[PDB]
């Protein structure tokens, strides 16, 4: 299989390696073949005998176009011709475009920007992490002496883990008695002892938790103060420091560094980033931290040091597992966009869009978008775009609340009603669709390129799904369903892609429509539930909606919903489908992306609705939805506030665990005195809860 692929020179030739596994063996495959070419679009076909002979520079050199040769391609759909101008080396573009741009008979240049590395893979059809083999993965972390505001790299490394299947352990050089902790002569050996352990295990991939920023860099700075070479890649090269956007990342050659943060950030969202809390939320179960000055204490004393030698496994074990996890998805991404995962798992899905489109535009013989100037990028970043429609909610405590949304809403209208660039107001259009409100029509006499694309995609997707209802093995079941995710992420990122700033295949007015739609046939559901089938809508946001037959019974309302769907989809056309999502016993609804509801097993879910104060909303909030007593959480709240000013309660619950509020803190450096109250109820337990009782008409009079 390709793992990557990169271009070195040679006598000024670029000459491509590709990184190969094949039967658990690594090989680099040369090849000299290929070659570096720009598209030219003329007026006169003629002139492309005084294009031919254009002259640019570089490092004082002559530049020239090597070879030139007439194709067919299309632009927009729509036929076009275009010159090949190849070149005898990547770096040679920026010039060649300066100059052969500037001849009057040339009108524009396309695909002159593209990497050499990434444009061999497109054309020669090359997708990487293909095929079955055995992937050797090994994950490691770091544990640091930090001390003042002091430089980057200053401070020891004590630690060094490591996890893969087999076993994890530290590497280190005090003494310790632990069994998976090795004990070494200095910080220079610990180094060295590391470099043993990926020479002897030499994985294929090499899992880090914010590897690029902090510890390659840090790693890199120590090797270089103790005289130490960092012999990591295959070819006994250091880790290499690369940039992508507003990002230096680091390269092993042989290897993919996978830094697990760049993953995870883009995928789900969390109130912090750390390794512990990522951990709990995939994972369920919790992972203790230790601080830096736990960790500064305890190694200089001697002692206390099998806490620390936990902490730095558990690092090492953890971002492993994670690893394990997130990584075949990111393998599949990498097929299905098909670039290399290094490349593919720090790329931002706008971005992951774009090399999956350019990669298709060759298939397809077509000719990509440029990207945008610096004038149209920085216009493209000004405007604004509509969101989707969302209702201010029918307020009262409700019963019985069914939730029903559409099946890939933004998706499946760009499908069912072809919008895309290439197919927006086309000269010479038999039968078009015409987008609400905004007016933009687009062409379905034939499929555009994006929306098949997109069909395609979905089309996949659909079959991944069924053979999962069918298949017993579960290695096969779980492959399955990664493709099937990686599918799905790539499919909801069409619609943000259209917006971006940055892409080729800009297109606000497709946006404006896809959302134009979205607005439409969710207002459709709205009329059609409460007119035909008596329904009452108590909340609407977006691709789905809240609704209930106010007073009626619980298993008719099910019913009557599972009618609606099957009805709705009726008048709905092509993609579009409405389904059942779900069902809840009580709920109600303070305002816009503000509500709570409870499902029939007692889980309370919320939104909008967040933070002794967290304990007592959380109290209000089951007194209301579990028994539906309004009057009841009033009291609670009454209760709570006499304990404030009685200080009835017990200590620490009103303690906070994190200039400013640290001024009484910093002085710390080296039964009486509870006098806080007016602080913990106008500041904690009124702002909390009123955010709930304000939905009811309550005020803060009425609890204070």
């Amino acid at each position: 299989m390709i793992l990557d692929v990169d271009y070195i020179t040679e006598e000024g030739k670029p000459v491509i390696r590709l990184f190969k596994k094949e039967n658990g063996k690594f090989k680099i495959e040369h090849d000299r073949t290929f070659r570096p070419y720009i598209y030219a679009l003329l007026r006169d076909d003629s002139k492309i005998e005084e294009v031919k002979k254009i002259t640019g520079e570089r490092h004082g050199k002559i530049v020239r176009i090597v070879d030139v040769e007439k194709v067919e391609k299309k632009f927009l759909g729509k036929p076009i011709t275009v010159w090949k101008l190849y070149l005898e080396h990547p770096q040679d573009q920026p010039t060649i475009r300066e100059k052969v741009r500037e001849h009057p008979a040339v009108v524009d240049i396309f695909e002159y920007d593209i990497p050499f590395a990434k444009r061999y893979l497109i054309d020669k059809g090359l997708i990487p992490m293909e095929g079955e083999e055995e992937l050797k993965i090994l994950a490691f972390a770091i544990a640091t002496l930090y001390h003042e505001g002091e430089e980057f790299g200053k401070g020891p490394i004590i630690m060094i883990s490591y996890a893969d299947e087999n076993e994890a352990k530290v590497i280190t050089w005090k003494n310790i008695d632990l069994p998976y902790v090795e004990v070494v002569s200095s910080e220079r050996e610990m180094i060295k002892r590391f470099l043993r352990i990926i020479r002897e295990k030499d994985p294929d991939i090499i899992v880090t938790y914010n590897g690029d920023s902090f510890d390659f860099p840090y790693l890199a700075k120590r090797a270089e103060k103790l005289g130490i070479k960092l012999t990591i890649g295959r070819d006994g090269s250091e880790p290499k420091m690369q940039r992508i956007g507003d990002m230096t990342a680091v390269e092993v050659k042989g290897r993919i560094h996978f830094d697990l943060y760049h993953v995870i950030t883009r995928t789900i969202n969390l109130p912090t980033y750390t390794l512990e809390a990522v951990y709990e939320a995939i994972f369920g179960k919790p992972k203790e931290k230790v601080y830096a000055d736990e960790i500064a204490k305890a190694w200089e004393s001697g002692e206390n040091l099998e806490r620390v030698a936990k902490y730095s496994m558990e690092d090492a074990k953890a971002t492993y597992e994670l690893g394990k996890e997130f990584l075949p998805m990111e393998i599949q991404l990498s097929r299905l966009i098909g670039q290399p995962l290094w490349d593919v798992s720090r790329s931002s899905t706008g971005n992951l869009v774009e090399w999956f489109l350019l990669r298709k535009a060759y298939e397809r013989n077509e000719v990509a978008p440029n990207k945008p100037s610096e004038e149209e990028y920085q216009r493209r970043l000004r405007e604004s775009y509509t969101g989707g429609f969302v209702k201010e909610p029918e307020k009262g405590l409700w019963d019985d609340i069914v939730y029903l949304d559409f099946i890939a809403l933004y998706p499946s209208i760009i499908i069912t009603h072809n919008v895309s660039p290439d197919t927006l107001n086309l000269e010479g259009c038999k039968n078009y669709d015409i987008a609400p409100q905004v007016g933009h029509k687009f062409c379905k006499d034939i499929p555009g390129f994006i929306p098949s694309l997109l069909g395609h995609l979905l089309e996949e997707r659909q079959k991944i799904k069924t053979k999962m209802k069918e298949t017993q093995d579960p290695i096969e079941k779980i492959l399955l369903d990664y493709r099937q995710k990686a599918i799905k992420l790539l499919a909801n990122s069409f619609y943000g892609y259209y917006g971006y700033a940055k892409a080729r295949w800009y297109c606000k007015e497709c946006a404006e429509s896809v959302t134009a739609w979205g607005r439409k046939y969710i207002e459709l559901v709205w009329k059609e539930l409460e007119e035909k089938f008596g329904f009452k809508v108590l909340y609407i946001d977006t691709d789905g909606l809240h609704a209930t037959i106010p007073g009626g019974e619980s298993e008719e309302i099910k019913k009557k919903a599972l009618e609606f769907v099957k009805y709705i989809n009726s008048k709905l056309p092509g993609l579009l489908e409405l389904e059942y999502e779900g069902f809840y016993k009580r709920g109600f609804f303070v305002t816009k992306k503000r509500y709570a509801v409870i499902d029939e097993e007692g889980k309370v879910i919320t939104r909008g609705l967040e933070i002794i104060a967290k304990e007592t909303q959380a109290r209000v909030l089951e007194t209301i939805l579990k028994h539906g007593d309004v009057e009841e959480a009033v009291r609670i709240v009454k209760e709570v506030i006499q304990k404030l000013a009685n200080y009835e309660i017990p200590p620490e619950k009103l303690a906070i665990y994190e200039i400013g509020p640290h001024v009484a803190v910093a002085k710390k450096l080296a039964k009486k005195h509870k006098y806080d109250a007016e602080y913990y109820i106008e500041n904690q337990v009124l702002p909390a809860v009123l955010r709930i009782l304000e939905g009811f008409g309550y005020r803060k009079e009425d609890l204070r």
